[PDB]
């Protein structure tokens, strides 16, 4: 452990070995000093026009931390290819993270002559939260994870947390925390960092499609042996009488057939079209919107519980707030045109998720009799049945991974709403920071606390290891099948690649459900 | 009693349904619940209660 | 007997994941909005279990 | 204090006043029973199965403030569906990146627990 | 503890009808027997307010 | 009559926060009163104050 | 410059009261303020507003 | 013991065992 010797090799890789894959990424980065090495209350109250809606409290530290909760942060586009054409599902074993190659440099601004020079003897801090004891910011589809373009050299972000809340001011409850608190670990130039951790139990993601409809699942040639109320009427002319009418359900009828399973839950959300001139000329994406009402203050379903996106023949409409809608490279941040963005598609789950933009169905809504009409009234939110049976929200090569289930004493499918999964004792989080230095201190002692340290930043490399478990494919379909596979045609550039600049850039969103599988 | 019921044919429209990608289906026999309270036998839910056939019944109607 | 004779226990503190007792829980799409149909929204006065959701228990007293 | 011991009684199926062909009818001396006099004792013990604890706690954080409040998401969201112009404002589909400013409008990943409508009232 | 002799050790069948102004709601049908039970589903039975106070300032759930 | 015993053996769960600042916790009032709560009267008359919770410590979600 | 650690093992002598009534015990105030004791401010100024005894359980004479 | 290695890392913590409570705290 030398100043004049490197601390780890540059591992960036990925190996098959049937149902085991293991992805291997490293990126350099660059930490500077947040917040001058100050903790800082930051809050916003209903003041201004903030409205209730937006109010939080909480702080601001002055440490970084680690971010990989992206799924193209450990695939190559040809291994996401790979692995989404040939199985049927498949989920994450262990993990293994390292840090090397530490230097830290402090910067002196004379006069406008800006240098730079290694300060051989600074250090960083770095520690994890094995025990989940600060509040978890990842799983919360923030940036700042490691660069798809292993070329890329990235900045790391700034920690900082919320707590209870009324307006603007802190309660009883709130509770304020001290990263230093912690035992941590302090690294020179020389001196490298890793540890290990293994993922608990998690049900296999379902990266496939179905080949049945539920409401097709009986046999097309036979009838049935039960019986269903077919007419209540007199089967006669214009003097129709009451009477009781049965009949047996069979091939052309089978709408009306006995079933055994239920369409999952729904929440209906708002049908909008990409046809402009299809749409209402009003404003409203706020007022019209999926809301709930937690607390006095109301928030926006997004994205919602996992629903079809739309029915057959109607690619044009979308749900307002039910799905990811991923931004293209060098897109603005503010209010961007439709043209900018790529919105994703759960289609595939029109076999057993309700559309997003419709009814669930239609139930009884009074008591028939002979001189009242019978009425039945539309379902626009229908919680959990028994027998009800359901799919989850696809994942994607740019989209997060995993989230943290919030520890309470109950629950329902612990499955994260924005897709991936859930896990109680997730990766923990990794925190960093810059020791600070301070500059000359005064010649006679005061009392005051020091205010005037030495500008400085580092930089380093890290590598993550991730072993993936597989579930081949069993099918013994006839017909070929349906794969991911690049455009044939020629083009000015290449999908996935760098520009005349350099500038890598992801053309289009990328799920996993393309092989299929009977119900 | 046919008598006690209305004179119209809603055995379709006036069914519970649900709907699913675009197309409605019966909800038959549906989810468990009670076929009648007390003293109301001569009562019985439009498409929540198996039905079988006697010898020999015919196919339809 | 008169309210002054009796102690009214207080929830409050699953304020941060149980909703408001006396309030909706939500706001849903009522209808296909076109260009010359406004969008409607209707309160949800009960709702049953969804994936995804989380709650807290009843406290208990001594 | 001393306390007096409360009397056994049960209910069952009805209809109004009169029982139907469910009801049933216990006689407690069908039981295998122990008799004490003056000088004999009684006792006997038991275990709990499992169950989860019970949470003694309270939660320093709401479920709609998970989020880091200095960085944004990733993620897009229809923001707008008119033109940002005057008062000829036509259709467009236009979007934003949620932060610090619009937490309402993050997306997130749970949501609230199940509700049942009570009605209000002020002391 | 104190016990009494119940019903005269009798067993009485107890009911209450929609008779009266007895509402359908709250009709029943049982029996009283002349036998007494114990009973302890109370907390404050267990702790004093002190344990009690000992208890629910220190530990996360029991 | 006669006298009866109860034993009951429980598990806890002690807490292990790293917050900083202190905790909120249930406490009697400081200032004087005519009775002590949960005492007797002149009476002899056990009483009751009022309700006690048991969320008092806090936790992240 | 440079770091420096302390680090004190300390012996306890837990009470052991067979007071009946609760007893008094500091806590934090559970009313909205504009700050939080014993926190940072928006300028990252610790504070600490009040002084803390320690003689909080009582104990016979 | 290099100039390119630290010689310690950052102790600040507390811990309960019972009768015993060792405190730990760590400065610049």
């Amino acid at each position: 452990d030398g100043v004049g010797s490197s601390s780890g090799n540059w591992h960036c890789d990925s190996t098959w070995l049937g149902d085991r894959v293991i992805t291997t990424s490293t990126r350099t980065w660059a930490l500077p000093t947040y917040n001058n090495h100050l903790y800082k209350q930051i809050s916003n109250g209903t003041s201004g026009g903030s409205t209730n809606d937006n109010t939080y409290f909480g702080y601001s530290t002055p440490w970084g931390y680690f971010d990989f909760n992206r799924f193209h942060c450990h695939f190559s586009p040809r291994d996401w290819q790979r692995l989404i054409n040939n199985n049927w599902g498949f989920r994450p074993k262990r993990l293994s993270f390292k840090l090397f190659n530490i230097q830290v440099k402090e910067v002196t601004q004379n006069e406008g002559t800006k240098t730079i020079a290694n300060n051989l003897t600074s250090t960083i801090q770095v520690f994890t939260d094995s025990e989940y004891q600060l509040p978890y910011v990842l799983g919360s589809a923030h940036q700042g994870c490691l660069p798809p373009f292993p070329a890329d050299v990235f900045m790391i972000p700034q920690y900082g947390y919320l707590t209870l809340n009324n307006g603007s001011q802190a309660v009883g409850r709130s509770s304020f925390y001290c990263l230093e608190y912690f035992p941590s670990q302090m690294l020179r130039t020389g001196n490298n960092f890793e540890f290990s951790y293994t993922f608990e139990d998690v049900p296999f993601h379902s990266s496939y499609a179905h080949s049945q409809s539920l409401d097709r699942l009986m046999n097309p040639l036979i009838d049935q042996y039960l019986y269903y109320l077919s007419r209540t009427q007199s089967t006669g002319g214009t003097q129709g009488t009451q009477q009781l009418l049965f009949s047996q359900a069979g091939p052309a009828n089978m709408s009306a057939q006995a079933k055994n399973w239920l369409p999952g839950p729904c929440y209906r959300q708002q049908r909008v079209s990409t046809t402009l001139s299809q749409n209402n000329n009003s404003n409203f994406a706020w007022t019209g919107a999926t809301k709930y009402h937690l607390n006095g203050r109301d928030s926006l379903v997004n994205p919602g519980v996992a629903m079809a996106t739309h029915k057959d023949d109607e690619e044009r409409f979308f749900p307002s707030s039910g799905v990811l809608m991923f931004g293209k490279q060098g897109a603005g941040r503010d209010n961007v045109d439709y043209s900018s963005v790529m919105l994703t598609s759960e289609e595939e789950i029109k076999t057993t998720n309700p559309v997003a933009t419709e009814q669930y169905g239609v139930v009884a809504d009074n008591l028939q009799q002979t001189n009242t009409g019978p009425i039945v009234g539309n379902v626009n939110s229908q919680g959990a049945l028994p027998g009800m049976v359901w799919q989850n929200r696809d994942v994607y090569l740019q989209g997060p991974i995993w989230a943290k289930i919030p520890h309470t004493d109950g629950n329902f499918h612990p499955s994260p709403l924005m897709g991936g999964f859930g896990l109680k004792h997730p990766p923990p989080q990794i925190l960093i920071k810059n020791t600070p230095v301070p500059a000359d201190p005064p010649t006679t002692f005061s009392q005051a606390k020091l205010a005037s340290f030495i500008t400085q930043y580092s930089t380093g490399q890290v590598s993550v290891e991730i072993e993936w478990e597989l579930q081949k494919e069993n099918s013994k379909r006839w017909n070929p099948e349906i794969q991911y596979t690049s455009n044939y045609y020629k083009s000015t550039n290449v999908d996935f690649a760098v520009n005349t600049e350099g500038t890598y850039s992801e053309p289009r969103p990328i799920g996993t459900r393309y092989l299929t599988r009977n119900l």
